[PDB]
């Protein structure tokens, strides 16, 4: 990235993330990626496989928590190819997704700006599960019952 502007935050569709997961890296530059689920208690009911769970509320209130995430991400990037593609997502298409990305972006030094690419998954986990919810290879801890529209 080149600056600390909101325009540096990119958006990804579920179909493209799924493709990255199938291949094990991004399609264009073959770079690594890491999903960061920033939901709180609404994390319940299923999540993207191999993603990390860092609640937005705590990232925003605890600088040490944000620092921990940054450190983990950069540590993973150091042993990988090129820049690490970090993907943030919420439950739905919410403002907390890009806000979480901005929190990380603002915590990066000018030297670390080039080590990451920031993305937000359009639609959140809600859109994700409507398509890949029952796909065991990309979704973990899924509870079909909770997402039933016309249940009990």
């Amino acid at each position: 990235m080149d600056s600390y502007s909101i325009t540096n935050v990119k958006y990804l569709d579920p179909t493209e993330l799924h493709r990255w997961m199938q291949e094990g890296h991004t399609t264009t530059l073959r770079e690594p990626f890491q999903v960061v689920d920033v939901r709180g208690s609404d994390y319940m009911g299923g999540h993207i496989k191999d993603g990390w769970h860092y609640a937005y509320s705590r990232l925003k209130q605890d600088p040490e928590y944000l620092r921990e995430l940054k450190h983990r991400l950069l540590e993973k990037q150091a042993d990988g190819r090129g820049a690490l593609n970090v993907i943030f997502h919420c439950m739905l298409s919410q403002q907390r997704g890009p806000s979480a990305a901005m929190l990380l972006l603002r915590s990066l030094d000018t030297a670390e700006l080039s080590r990451c690419r920031l993305w937000v998954l359009r639609g959140g986990f809600s859109r994700w599960q409507s398509v890949y919810g029952d796909d065991e290879s990309v979704t973990a801890g899924y509870l079909p019952d909770l997402w039933r529209a016309a249940a009990a």
